[PDB]
């Protein structure tokens, strides 16, 4: 029920009004660069710190594509998760919807379920949604 960041200049950081909250929906809209730039990441965290983020979505066009999943904890990477899969293109823009359940978050990418990722830490500790590498933003709503 927040109004939504038009247009946000990317590198971003910008505030989930009241934390993430069980059923909340978040889409992200945006397009990927053609820049030498090779990974994208959306972040979901505690503040703008950056050391400890619930849930980091990493897509990377590198060693053939595949996006990693992680959570950050004072400033220390636990295991990642990865699929091989890659959702996105160069030049398109792409709907990425994450849903905030009890016991994981849903990634959909076109509204088709890419990875699902179960909370390592809470998540109504996380106020904050971070992007940043080359992707350029359209929107980031909630729902
Ligand atoms: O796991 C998310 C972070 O990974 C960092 O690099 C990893 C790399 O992904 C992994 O293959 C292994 O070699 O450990 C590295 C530790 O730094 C990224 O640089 C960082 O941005 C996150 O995406």
């Amino acid at each position: 029920s927040q109004a939504p960041y038009l247009s946000p200049a990317v590198p971003f950081s910008g505030t989930i009004q009241g934390g993430l909250q069980d059923g909340l929906q978040i889409t992200v809209n945006g397009t990927v660069l053609s820049s030498s730039g090779t990974r994208f990441a959306v972040n979901f965290q505690t503040g703008f710190s950056g050391n400890d983020i619930a849930f980091h979505f990493n897509p990377r066009f590198e060693d053939g594509g595949y996006v990693v999943c992680n959570t950050r904890q004072n400033g220390s990477w636990g295991p990642e998760e990865r699929k091989t899969h890659m959702p996105f293109q160069k030049g398109m823009p792409f709907d990425l919807c994450f849903l905030v359940q009890s016991s994981d978050f849903k990634v959909m990418v076109n509204g088709i379920l890419f990875v699902q990722y179960f909370h390592r830490v809470p998540f109504h500790r996380v106020d904050t949604i971070s992007v940043n590498g080359s992707v350029q933003l359209s929107y980031i709503s909630f729902q």
